[PDB]
């Protein structure tokens, strides 16, 4: 059973809780898409871990390159170069955009974006950042003070020069230029009060192209593009952060290459790892060479690290050949659908967006007034757990619960029907 | 050779430079305290990499576990518990003091310090922390705020709330009391200009038992227990930075065992990981209790994932059975009196401190004066490399260069003895 | 001759430039509403000085009142109570609405907002202060973080804690619900944002009821009540800047009282003194009891002197008689026809808003577009200056230049169809 | 009586507190020493009220001036040039040291602190500010974080940048350099700590030549000038605060003239008023052009006012010609050896410092122990109160409750032979 008292007591005495609450289960092993608890229970994994499994879990070989460098090269002094670094750092550079030359390697989300951030307040000489009012960039320093989802109050100031502007929605629209929604009125409206605000200092901006743990709002058409504009005009520098959308989940390497607007910092994570602890960023040489010439600096214990480098390098190779950013689409398109379905056979579930293998399902209460459904979420939650479909749910202010859907870039078309009854069946068990 | 062209013109065209200066070689391989280039030299590995290989390279038990659970359990999502994580926690409540009970499993020592920082913020009510002049706590946001040694110019302002006091240096005294170097004065006088500027918030203070990049500063007898009174009647809570000085490096599971002064949180980092990225807070159930009540807050990707918690667990055995705390005196006491020996030959010692296998070399010009020498650190060093010995050296403010000695915990008596020699003909031969 | 060389070496040599540039003249005197410069003419005061001259320059009762104290009742120390503080204390509680009791006498504008704001500060046991995007409220530190209109760039970060939200301006709508401007939506879809950045920090609103320097921008109606409601649901306190309104201007004692709204803090300035530095700050009993439990401390060379206080007790004497607050409005409607006959006759007129005798004319080129009329303001202004009529207007982003026409209390029929006419002229000379 | 029931009553309901206790007494007249209560008992006033009376109360100089200009020329548009301001600016830049050009013309002493602060983070570019531990430079923002003295605390965080350094301190030594107070390098050891801390942003250093708030501090020999050295290599400004010092009071016309150390910007302020609300600050001409180059800003209603400009002037005239300066040094002379007679008398009386009419008697239990004495001031301050004459005591941690003695310039011999008996008296009778 998972109900292991000596296990649960060793929990409850000496683990320090972080935010949510403890699966009352113990994960015994895991393959693939799913993960099997202590009664040999496979729960198909629909979030892919934390959003990072790309390629499911213990990838075999993912596995070997693990295999062929813990026996062979481990950790390194950070002023000494190997071959997995260099080479991933060049892949990097080939693979993501024009414009995007040099890499560094570090091993953490809010790691890779405190060093984005860090760069650009060195190369401009400025300190003010600006965010989405629903983004997610980490626990850290600055990745804090740049998230406004979550985690801002009771725990002292935030790092002066903070500003946010809202995400544009279009599901809950609330700015309206004539008759409709203008997202774009809504940049300019909101660019303006930043101005009246800044000391002068703006220096940059972070944005994630879906905003995740915002409930997977896409950023709308001809966004992107106006939001570089408006960083342009000001000096500042543009950071994308493609910890949950880069490397294939949205059916392209990288997000920003829908858009065809390249940033001035990417930044990469969870989907870089595939699991591991890898992380980089991303930037010009141009601004590098500035970054240097300043004296810029970000030295860690894992910079560099041979073992991670290694790792990296062999998710981006399984991805390129099988073809998996194809995947995505395909596979992408099959869920999508499915969950349109369900959307036609219970009001609850107001909307179903994303892209790629990054969907979301917003639950409502009725459709005309979209009113959110007040803990059917967790009901719906629980039910798919107690089926074996493992979702997570994300719940924001005037928003209903987002059920984050992102299933591994190597799911079947089995093991995406599968998921898709578990959770018509734990909805049809849950109103 | 080291000069492969391709390799060379890849890095020079695609790394982003993060801080001081890539050694000149290709690492092709390392194991146990020795590294190689791609000729097939042999580098003794004296800093244990960026100090963190405690049990050398590629070490047989390391390899065999990160062997079982690549293929077996990689990485969860953050509220999924496992068995690798449970353990840990539990064998860290154990082998720290009394007082400390619940643990928190994370990546990097910065991620480490910045959790502990939010949880003392969150804990207290207040913001104000406080560090040593002379300190490194990582590059993160938080953790910058409260670094001191380096990277806090050009980069924006600091955190607010941020103050620091001089650390306590036996080598160059500074404070005197009637004849003498009080340094517990010097404590309260610190202070008294604390209580002076504070706005009221003091939450906590991080400190590191043994000032590593500050110069490997040890706090000298008496003093923690002084600090943590200074907390404690303020209110504030004392986090020990353990990153270097955990898991048997100074000759105790962990340096705050010397002192006898158990702090309020405990970080650890570098050598818990022996390379990988792993890091943990250590903290006590009932501060651990309050701040769960007050939601603390501290989700990201990888905390609580199965493989690295796993590789710590047998860091931790493996010290555990091979006595390598108690190795580290033994092996350390051999270094040591080495170096001294060298202190009798060359005038351009000056101090040589630290305990167990975290010893430091103090270059200087002469001893009267104990004036600073100007680069012949880079010489020393450039010296050892050519002799396949890799050291390193750090410098700071109106002190000598610093050599940063700390070999595995592994290290035989044999490849002690070789890497004294070798320096012993770096030096002669670089003045 | 205004020509004087030794005057204006003098000046050149030995003043520091504030900001604007000098008149190219020198006042040698001043009389009920006009200033008379070096050469015996007699310019109309239209601004009453720094907007302060409520009752005219040098008013034979300021003038008794200055004198029956100089030579009595000066200046005493910080503790010392006397007759004057006491019963302008009083007086300002009997005429200001219910609910404001008690009141501190201090020197300037900045001065009394820079007590509110910590008296609010102290009060909440926050920090975080909102105000307007287009908002004066003083040069000191915290009136200057609050201050929007001017002055934000190249010194320095503001305090922490500063947002802004945008000010409800009729003229140039730019929030729209569905089909019309939507002021109240506009703030709550302001407050939203804030609601989304805040730490968890807000402890007051600052508001002028009259947008001055931005352009006397009038706060629509029930604008105050909702913002005052805004306020009461997050535990805010509102401070009402009434510098340039209090003290009949717009036809009512204080502003507040046309909205109904009565604020937390109220803090007076330019009119109370009259062209005197007096200010002060009334508040409620509940806040002033509290604020004095906590240790509220405001101590200045100033507080409660007998002289200032003496000449603010006349101000509101001679305004209650006379009847000023009346006057205001009858004289208020005077000149407002008068702007809105030359409305008819000029099309760079575009608007002309305000209260009282608290105008605002806003120069366009056109009003289709309600383009902004690059510099024809300064045109009108020279002019008007050559025919003897003091102007003053400001000119901010996305608007055309604003002239504050803001004549004193004790103006006449005749002074007032004079500067009508120099108005007339000006315009009509410089297109 | 002063006991009026009314009057205590309207004070009780409608008076804000902001700081200590209001005297049980109401003043109705003052002239020259004293003041008169209600039931005309005449108070000799030894702190020149709140240390401004510089030339008493009333004295009818001040009198013809604020007659000549209350009924001529009193309050302008900012803008607007006029004699007394010419004249003033002109005045000011003779009298303080070559190097000191130009004048900005303001109302209080935090106000012009704020302006010569501000004008230093626009000159440099920076924005930290470093000041003495036990400073006083205003209520007002920027003035406020500067402050160490007191109000530190429940107010919300201090302006960033804002670090403190030890005053030198004679009477309780605490930084020993062999055998010795070294005070120069207390200053030494102080300023490494900043630059350790500093941002790389130190934009100046705001000093009072002697601390009064501080407990009547006397900067020792030499360090003004080691001061102004640690600035200039820094890139930092010096900005004095000369507001109880300036005018006389010490026995020079601003203290700065004894150590011959010039600083950057000079403020004044009490004094300079003699009981009024005026105050400047004085620059020189090289950052008073890179000031206006940058457009430096500071823009308030009473700015150049012609009423406080003129009595300024005059305070000045008098000064000038009654050699009130000089009459400091030996009325001056003739209270120190007065204090110094009671020392002898009274073991309480630790210390008398202090430089011309501006002295400080330390109160202590023992001379020995120099253990402060407990309360014993309050018992002096209420027996002198009771004798008539008004004194105040400031108190600080580690301290001894200090009598700040800062008579009238035109005190007379017999005044002052007074107040020594009174204090002998009311001393003598609280033991
Ligand atoms: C998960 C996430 C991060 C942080 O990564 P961690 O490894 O959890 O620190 C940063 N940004 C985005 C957009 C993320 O989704
Ligand atoms: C190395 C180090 C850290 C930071 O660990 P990283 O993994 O480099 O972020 C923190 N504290 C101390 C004392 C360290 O030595
Ligand atoms: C003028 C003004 C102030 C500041 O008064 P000063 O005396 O110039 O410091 C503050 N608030 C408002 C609304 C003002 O118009
Ligand atoms: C009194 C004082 C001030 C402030 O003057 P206020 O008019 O009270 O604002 C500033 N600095 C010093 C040194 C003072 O003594
Ligand atoms: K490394
Ligand atoms: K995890
Ligand atoms: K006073
Ligand atoms: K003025
Ligand atoms: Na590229
Ligand atoms: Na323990
Ligand atoms: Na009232
Ligand atoms: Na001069």
């Amino acid at each position: 059973l998972n109900d292991d008292a000596t296990f649960w007591r060793n929990a409850r005495h000496h683990l320090v809780r972080y935010g949510g609450t403890f699966e009352p289960m113990i994960i015994e092993r895991a393959k693939g898409s799913f993960v099997y608890d202590a009664d040999g229970r496979a729960i198909l994994d629909f979030t892919s871990g934390q959003m990072s499994a790309v390629l499911g879990h213990c990838h075999p070989e993912i596995v070997s390159v693990i295999g062929e460098y813990a026996g062979k090269l481990d950790h390194l002094f950070s002023e000494m170069l190997s071959r997995p670094v260099v080479d991933l750092a060049t892949r990097l550079a080939n693979i993501t955009p024009p414009g995007l030359d040099r890499a560094l390697l570090l091993s953490t989300g809010a790691e890779s974006n405190e060093a984005a951030i860090r760069m650009a307040k060195l190369v401009t000489g400025k300190y003010e950042i600006v965010g989405f009012a629903q983004s997610w960039h980490g626990m850290t320093g600055a990745a804090a003070s740049a998230t406004y989802s979550a985690g801002r109050k009771g725990v002292g100031p935030a790092a002066v020069g903070s500003f946010a502007i809202p995400a544009p929605f279009t599901y809950r629209p609330r700015f309206e230029r004539n008759g409709a929604y203008d997202y774009l009125a809504e940049l300019d409206y909101a660019f303006d009060l930043i101005d009246r605000q800044s000391s002068g200092n703006l220096a940059a901006f972070i944005a994630e192209p879906i905003l995740s743990s915002g409930g997977i709002i896409e950023l709308p058409d001809g966004y992107m593009a106006a939001l570089k504009r408006k960083c342009e005009a000001r000096g500042m520098l543009l950071i994308l952060d493609e910890a949950q959308t880069g490397v294939g989940r949205t059916g392209t390497m990288f997000a920003c290459q829908r858009d065809g607007v390249t940033p001035d910092i990417l930044t990469l994570s969870k989907t870089l790892g595939a699991g591991l602890p890898l992380a980089a960023i991303v930037t010009s040489a141009a601004i590098e060479e500035r970054a240097h010439e300043l004296g810029y600096l970000f030295y860690t214990t894992h910079v560099s690290d041979p073992l991670p480098a290694a790792v990296g390098l062999r998710v981006l190779d399984v991805v390129q050949r099988d073809g998996l950013v194809a995947r995505a689409n395909v596979m992408g398109d099959r869920l999508r659908r499915g969950l349109l379905d369900l959307m036609e056979r219970f009001d609850c579930i107001g909307d179903v967006r994303g892209r790629g293998l990054l969907l979301g399902v917003e639950i409502v209460k009725d459709r005309r007034t979209k009113e959110p459904a007040d803990g059917l979420g967790a009901k719906i939650t629980r039910e798919c757990m107690n089926l074996g479909l493992s979702m997570n749910i994300v719940q924001l202010p005037g928003m209903g619960g987002v059920f984050r859907i992102a299933p591994p870039l190597t799911v079947s078309e089995d093991e995406i029907d599968l998921g898709l009854s578990l959770l018509g069946q734990a909805i049809e068990r849950a109103l």
